[PDB]
Parts: C-alpha cells; structure tokens; sequence
C-alpha cells in the first residue's frame, strides 16, 4: 500500500540526454537514432527572443555553429532543419543507447514523468500533468531548456514533452517532439495567456478511488448522484465536466473498490461543497488531480 | 521557477537491479561489484514468516538455492552471507554498470529517492524522506522488497535504505545496506509499534523559504519569534524542536531571500496557530516536510 507522485524510471531517458550549444546558448537536446532534437531558440540570443524571425536567424547558421555534446564527447552534425519549433540536427553516431521509443502527443489531462537537465546532465525526475490548459506546473530553472516528458509502456518510451519556456505567470510550456507548442503559446519574450485552468475531474475521482483502495475512506457518504447534477457541481468549482467516456475509464477502479462511479461523484461532490474539515486524503489537504485512472491503477498493480 | 517533490535520476541504480528468487519467494536484490544484496526473509516461506529463526533457515540453503537474475541473464552464485537483515550473495561477475557508490545511513528527517522495483524491473521513482519515527512512507506492494532508497553526489549513488517490510498501519520499515534497520522493528510477521511520529521542523521551514524564492509570499508577516518561543509552538502542534543547528542549514535560503530564520519561524508560528484559511503553498493545502534545506538549494540551483 502507499500513493505517491510516482515518475516512470529515468534512466532510458537519461543516455538521450546530450547538451547544445550555438553562440553563446547551451541547452538540452534529444539524442536518438542519429538525431539530436532540441528547441529551436537554441539558436537566438536574448536580443532577438522578443521578436525572432527563426528562418532567418538559422540561414546564418551552418552544421559547425551548433556543437552537440554528450557526456564527454562531441557529436560530428552533419544536417540541420527547423520542424516547427524544434531543430532535428542529424549527427554522423546513432546513439547506442536509443531505447525502443515513439513520439505522442499527449491529450490535456493526461501524467507523464520529466526528467529535468541542465547542459545535457540530468538533476531530477517528477511526474506532472498537461494541464487542461496545456501549461505544465513543471520545476525548471534557466538552461533546463529541452528537458524532455515521457511515458514508458513496458521497453517502449513515449516522448510526449519538450521544455520550451517559462511563462510570466511561473507556469511552463512547450512542445511535443514535432516542435508543435501545446496551447496557443509561441517561443517568443512576450506576456502570453496561459487561459482558464481547471481541475481535471476523472483524475480527482481516480485519486479518490486510489485513497479508497489505500485505506483512507472517511469521505465515503450515503449519497449517489446523476452525471447532470455532478456536472452543475463541477461548472460551479471550475471542474472539467464529467463524461460518459470518463466513467468508461473509472470503471477497473469502481470494480476493484465496489464503489459505482456516481457514488464516487457525490462523495466528490461532498467534498467540494463542503470542504475537507482539516482532514486529508492520502497525505494532501487538497483534491489531487495528477493521477489519471490508469495511473492509479499502475501504482496500485505493480507494472514494471 | 516551480517546486516540485523531485527523485533523483534512477539511471545509476536501474542498471543494478536483479531478481534474487530462493524456493518460493522472489524478491529484488542490489547487484554492486560481485555482490548482490537483498532482505534476508528471501529465504522464508510464510509459514516461518511469524517468528524465523534465520540462522537455522540459511543452513539449509546452499549457493545453487539463491537463483539470481540480471534482466533476461542468469548468475552465477558462488557465496553467500548473512549480515545483520540483508543477504549478500557473492557472484562470479562484477556488474558492468556498477555506478560510483557507497553505503550510508541516514538520519531521520532526510530525504531520499526510492526506484520501487518488481521481479528485478524497475516500475517507478519517487522521493520521500525518513520520518522522525523511521518508517518511511512509500508506495510498495508484495514483491517490492529489496528496492532501494538512494541519493546522487554528481556521480556517486550513496545508497540509504533498502525495503522489507510494511506494517499493519500501512508504513514502511526498512534496513541500511548494512542489513541494519532503521527504527525498532524485526523482519517478523508481528505488530510492531512505529511510536510518536513528528513534522520536521527544519523541512518545512526549508519548504517556507522554496515557497518565497517561487513567489508565494502570502504567508510573511511583521512577526518574530526566539528558538524559545517557537518551540514551545511546536510541541504543542507534534513538530520535532529547533536547534541553532537547524537554523545554520537555513543559513543560505535565509541570505537568498533576506527574511531572517526567526522571522520564517513566526510565520510557521501563525500557520500552525491559524492554519491556511483555504490558502495554498507551493500547490499544497498543508505543510510540506518533506524537502530538506539542501533538496531546496539544490532544486533551486540546478545541480545535476
Ligand atoms: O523561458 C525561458 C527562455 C525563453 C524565453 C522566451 C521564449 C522562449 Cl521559447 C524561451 N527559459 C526558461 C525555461 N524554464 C524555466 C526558466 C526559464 C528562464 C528562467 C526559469
Ligand atoms: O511486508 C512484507 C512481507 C514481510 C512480512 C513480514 C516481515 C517482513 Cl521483513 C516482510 N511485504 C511487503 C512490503 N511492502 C509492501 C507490501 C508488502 C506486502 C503487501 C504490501
């Protein structure tokens, strides 16, 4: 038994890592295959980040400007080319230690695991959530730029995450590994609406159903609800309406507890009304919402 | 900018992880050099688990008993002993991946990594710290013992902890790498009392200062406080005393933000007394011991 904010082990992410430099900016990159890929601003100095015409500013670059080093050792590039907001600079070494990977684009809700990096080196690993407002509540200092989020099914590694940029606000943004940024944000130093967050409904209700199963009952009720009165509920607390689809994927967690789903919704429900009466759920004094339904069930199944 | 409960990279010890299985138990062993290291109740069945008599129960078992797996490879076992709870069994083959390391023993109130491993496999990382109780609060299911607690110096994987058991209150208790464990309990099948837990003082003051370098200053006040003073606060609220010692470690937050340590303790003072009124810090509903005064630093400077 035991919840935690569990990330995926980082170590077939970590012999990716490698460090990029062009001028006088270093960041991050992504080695795998006979690929290095890493944000494209690698290339601009502050000078030109709050207005860059990156077309132009990579047609002074050539394959010797950008010095891609891992570990110890420099990589020979021998291509380069712009793929929306990332570069893919093709190197003469696949790396070694490419794993069995795949590049997602994760949906708005969903967890996966960052594995922070300054100059090509890892720090940490923290598992996080794409918000519905595609920001990510991350921990990352200057450099850490190119820092990559992931999931691992069995041997496989998904990148789903490129760290791009800090918003004024504190929160960070970036881009799936086609350099697509997630949310309306642009690789630009200009204030940039992050938009209405809100608490990802299915998650909360997987984490409760995950406290159920660890031991801690206490805001179980003798209440049922229906999906529209839920709803109502969760419009009033900024909660994601609940869905069909949602249930659909609560529904390992309302067979292994014997909890029905709408159950678990007033028990929700409850708690949003009234509070936790300085109580706590697994450790937390608030309605965690990290932890997808499958996540829950990961933790709580031992896969490896 | 962002703060979050960050592992280290589990790269290092992944790549030390095996299977060790002895007639019908499997659990994970701790291959380093030519050693493997493991919890000695590999050699139970659960009948003998309600009071073992390990001595007895290791003589009758020989090398060929303790089947020992490397991934997809088998070892060969050419020795075997006993030290303390753990076994160490001697193999004919260092490990290749055998990071930089050594065997320390924490002191309660610090923090670790823990890779939760099952078969051998990795399944995930998270960070915790060791309660001023020794018991450890982790997420473990039957066949995670033998994983292991760490921290990372640059290259060096100083192993803390490795885990055996979880008690009847749903906590963790665990040994050294030494076969030590921390705290009063036995590797038996008995209730055993974990005692008087308390919040770390020193952890949540650290956290107060992580909360001010990240922008949440809401808590600050026009208050200060003695060692005296806050003191007799935190015994009434179960909080572990503090010592000028402590307030040495938060010398560097203290000079980073300017807000004396006395002053962070009468702001503690007033949230232990007056609670958060449905404020938050860092995204938590309550307070955070689980972060020391160099996890801050360290998570606020970069150090990979
Ligand atoms: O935000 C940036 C640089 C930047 C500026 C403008 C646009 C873009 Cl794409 C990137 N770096 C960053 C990332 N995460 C965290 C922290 C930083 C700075 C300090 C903390
Ligand atoms: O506690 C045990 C077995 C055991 C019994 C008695 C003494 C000793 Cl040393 C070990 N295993 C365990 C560890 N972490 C987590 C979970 C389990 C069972 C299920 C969840």
């Amino acid at each position: 038994s035991g919840f935690r904010k569990m990330a995926f082990p980082s170590g077939k992410v970590e012999g990716c890592m490698v460090q990029v430099t062009c001028g006088t900016t270093t960041l991050n990159g992504l080695w795998l295959d006979d690929v290095v890929y890493c944000p494209r601003h690698v290339i601009c100095t502050s000078e030109d980040m709050l207005n860059p015409n990156y077309e132009d500013l990579l047609i002074r670059k050539s394959n010797h400007n950008f010095l891609v080093q891992a570990g110890n050792v420099q990589l020979r590039v021998i291509g380069h080319s712009m793929q929306n907001c990332v570069l893919k600079l093709k190197v003469d070494t696949a790396n070694p230690k490419t794993p069995k990977y795949k590049f997602v684009r994760i949906q708005p809700g969903q967890t996966f695991s960052v594995l922070a990096c300054y100059n090509g080196s890892p720090s940490g690993v923290y598992q996080c959530a794409m918000r519905p407002n595609f920001t990510i509540k991350g921990s990352f200092l200057n450099g850490s730029c190119g820092s990559v989020g992931f999931n691992i099914d069995y041997d496989c590694v998904s990148f789903c995450y490129m760290h791009h940029m800090e918003l004024p606000t504190g929160v960070h943004a970036g881009t799936d590994l086609e350099g697509n940024f997630y949310g309306p944000f642009v690789d630009r130093q200009t204030a940039q609406a992050a938009g209405t967050d809100t608490t990802i409904t299915v998650n909360v209700l997987a984490w409760l159903y995950a406290a159920v199963i660890n031991g801690d009952r206490w805001f179980l009720n003798r209440f049922t609800t229906t999906l529209n009165d839920f709803n109502l509920v969760a419009m009033k607390y900024n909660y994601e309406p609940l869905t069909q689809d949602h249930v659909d994927i609560l529904g390992p967690l309302s067979a292994q507890t014997g909890i029905a789903v709408l159950d678990m919704c007033a028990s929700l429900k409850e708690l949003l009304q009234n509070g936790m009466n300085g109580r706590t759920i697994l450790g937390s004094a608030l309605l965690e919402d990290e932890f997808t339904p499958f996540d829950v069930v990961r933790q709580c199944s031992g896969v490896t």
